[PDB]
DNA sequence: CAGCGATAGAGAC
DNA sequence: GTCTCTATCGCTG
């Protein structure tokens, strides 16, 4: 389609967060988002999901990515 | 050209 | 000053 706007809605098993920079998996075969799988795998333990925030913060970057 | 892993950085008190 | 949590970068095929 010329659209090429969103057409697959990921979603994270974890957190249910779309908003990720990098999807994550779990070696289980599960979908994760950035700090799921980052921070769960980690930590191999169970956290209050409470973390759960749909803020960001966003950090600088390299001088051009192409 | 795109996607990913590992390491390090920053913030608050 | 120290500790924790999270994101980005660089590399390869
Ligand atoms: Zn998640």
């Amino acid at each position: 389609m010329k659209n090429g706007e969103q057409n697959g809605p990921t979603t994270c098993t974890n957190c249910f967060t779309q908003t990720t920079p990098l999807w994550r998996r779990n070696p289980e075969g599960q979908p994760l988002c950035n700090a799921c799988g980052l921070f769960l795998k980690l930590h191999g333990v169970v956290r209050p999901l409470s973390l759960k925030t749909d803020v960001i913060k966003k950090r600088n970057r390299n001088s051009a990515n192409s």
